[PDB]
């Protein structure tokens, strides 16, 4: 694995067009291309995070049965990643919400997670990610949803796999200590919780501009999260990060990762946002062979692979 336990990319597309449910495959959304994943594997990446919509995988009620077609494509994508030996993160890219309403039933969420984990229980290279970027919702609820997900996953017999938990405030690293302290209390009989945090480098942290605040902004924005993980005996991962293809952002990216590399007692690695087949000229596209980050950023990341 060289520098970090995990270093890789998001593989985005199956969650596209979230205003259109169920939406239409090939029109509103698309699954990752196994051939370009293989290229990224060949460059040394060993983790691929796969966003999908909860409502497309389990329509109508989260306690119901899966949609066969969307599930079949999730299964195929996971197997393409893991058959080679890399890790696949199963990411319900749902912001703590289901049909655009806050998930307020931990029991219902636990049933959803038993359903999903049952599909992958024997695969130790699957990582379950409780939900992408909880935000603007009750802090105790976020804790309880993460715990319910863990309980559902382990109840399915999926005991070998790591579980990525996410906090409130869009799971931002720079905001973590201000809001997410209660997340320290999560329990897991397999002792494989990783605290996933996200971090962008533009002024407001939204990850929507190619301009970075400064050449040190990434390393600055993760220092207090690093100390929190260490003080509480936890492990973390950066599950979503990017910067534009310019000198300032390239320096900020390297400085962030160099800082994480001297703090591997807590940091397990990082996952770029994003590859996937429908990004075109996106400022952060890691998609081989022509994404701008694949061409201009990947060369600066090779030291960590």
């Amino acid at each position: 694995a060289k520098v970090f336990q995990w270093f890789g990319s998001n593989e985005s597309g199956a969650e596209f067009g979230s205003q259109n449910l169920p939406g239409v495959e090939g029109k509103d959304y698309i699954w990752p291309d196994p051939n370009t994943i293989d290229t990224l594997i060949s460059k040394g990446m060993n983790i691929f995070r796969v966003p999908f919509m909860m409502e497309r995988l389990v329509p109508n009620s989260m306690t119901g049965s899966p949609d066969p077609n969307y599930l079949a494509d999730l299964i195929a994508t996971v197997n393409a990643i893991t058959q080679k030996g890399a890790y696949a993160v199963v990411d319900p890219h749902n912001y703590g919400r289901y049909y655009n309403s806050i998930i307020s039933s931990p029991s219902d969420f636990q049933t959803f997670w038993k359903t999903v984990a049952s599909q992958f229980a024997s695969n130790p290279l699957v990582i379950f990610d409780t939900n992408n970027q909880y935000h603007d919702m009750d802090q105790t609820l976020v804790l309880n949803l993460n715990q319910a997900a863990i309980d559902g996953i382990r109840s399915a017999g999926a005991t070998s796999q790591y579980i990525f938990v996410e906090g409130n405030s869009w799971t931002g690293a720079w905001t973590w200590t201000n809001v997410n302290d209660n997340m320290k209390s999560l329990t897991d009989p397999s002792d494989k919780i990783i605290y996933e945090m996200h971090q962008f480098l533009d002024s407001d942290g939204s990850g929507t501009s190619a301009t970075c605040v400064s050449s040190t902004i990434g390393q600055e924005r993760i220092t207090s999260a690093t100390q929190w993980l260490r003080a509480n005996g936890k492990k973390g991962i950066i599950g979503e990060f990017a910067g534009g293809a310019n000198d300032v952002c390239e320096t900020a990216i390297t400085g962030m990762l160099d800082y994480m590399a001297q703090n591997t007692d807590v940091w397990t690695g990082a996952i770029w946002w994003a590859a996937g087949p429908w990004w075109g000229d996106y400022i952060f596209s890691m998609e081989p062979d022509n994404g701008i980050a694949y061409q201009q950023i990947l060369p600066i990341l090779t030291p960590y692979l």
